[PDB]
């Protein structure tokens, strides 16, 4: 009948996410705003759009957990692993998990939830790690400097190579 795409990518442009639970470290508003901004990084340079769902099954299910949390990628307590996300697909596909033994912030302290979420949602949409140290998809955390976060070129090229 019909073929799979040549990459792990969503075939639909409208995607849904659900924030399953919340970190102690930030208010519900702070987390929601961080995630909204993180999805905006990718929607601003592609045809993709994101709607939040408050319950049920979203494409991208977002949760905070520690140690064993229901997959083969258990967390390791404070430091080390910060988060992980699954490539586009059914079920766990697209889901994003955040280690709640980390200190999450809206600031320069601890780990900035926005930057990590933006990175992880790259994964949720089909980007793997970049080798370019300036890239958002570089697998090392750094906190930014300029106030208006600008998605690096490598990440722009990468996401566009999947969705236009
Ligand atoms: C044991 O070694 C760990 C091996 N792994 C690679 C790192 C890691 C991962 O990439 N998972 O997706 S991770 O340390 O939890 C991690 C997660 C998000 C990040 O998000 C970023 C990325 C770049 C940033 O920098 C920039 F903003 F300047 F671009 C900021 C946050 C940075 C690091 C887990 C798996
Ligand atoms: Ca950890
Ligand atoms: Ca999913
Ligand atoms: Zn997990
Ligand atoms: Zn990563």
């Amino acid at each position: 009948y019909n073929v799979f795409p040549r990459t792990l990518k969503w075939s639909k442009m409208n995607l849904t996410y659900r924030i399953v639970n919340y970190t102690p470290d930030m208010t519900h508003s702070e987390v929601e705003k961080a995630f909204k901004k993180a999805f905006k990084v990718w929607s601003d340079v592609t045809p993709l759009n994101f709607t939040r769902l408050h319950d049920g099954i979203a494409d991208i299910m977002i949760s905070f957990g520690i140690k064993e949390h229901g997959d083969f990628y258990p967390f390791d307590g404070p430091s080390g692993l910060l988060a992980h996300a699954f490539p586009p697909g059914p079920n766990y596909g697209g889901d994003a998990h955040f280690d709640d033994d980390e200190t999450w912030t809206s600031s320069s302290k601890g780990y900035n939830l926005f930057l990590v979420a933006a990175h992880e949602f790259g994964h949720s949409l089909g980007l793997d790690h970049s080798k370019d140290p300036g890239a958002l998809m570089f697998p090392i955390y750094t906190y930014t400097g300029k106030s208006h976060f600008m998605l690096p070129d490598d990440d722009v090229q990468g996401i566009q190579s999947l969705y236009g």
